[PDB]
């Protein structure tokens, strides 16, 4: 349970990345892929 539900959006995915979502599992997976890094761009950070 959440204490405090304002436009809490129904989608039945939601790309765990980004606060992104779509109403189709496919969508989702091809969208997730662009959260992809082959080569490390930049250095660690956080
Ligand atoms: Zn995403």
């Amino acid at each position: 349970g959440s204490s405090g539900s304002s436009g809490a959006g129904v989608n039945p995915y939601k790309c765990s990345q980004c606060e992104k979502s779509f109403s189709g599992k496919l969508r989702l997976l091809v969208h997730q892929r662009m959260h992809t890094r082959e080569k490390p761009s930049g250095p660690s950070s956080g």
